[PDB]
């Protein structure tokens, strides 16, 4: 991810996050 997913859960990385 470009953003930060591990302080905002990203919808393409909210499937593990």
């Amino acid at each position: 991810l470009v953003s930060g997913c591990n302080f905002v859960y990203v919808k393409p990385c909210r499937g593990g996050r």
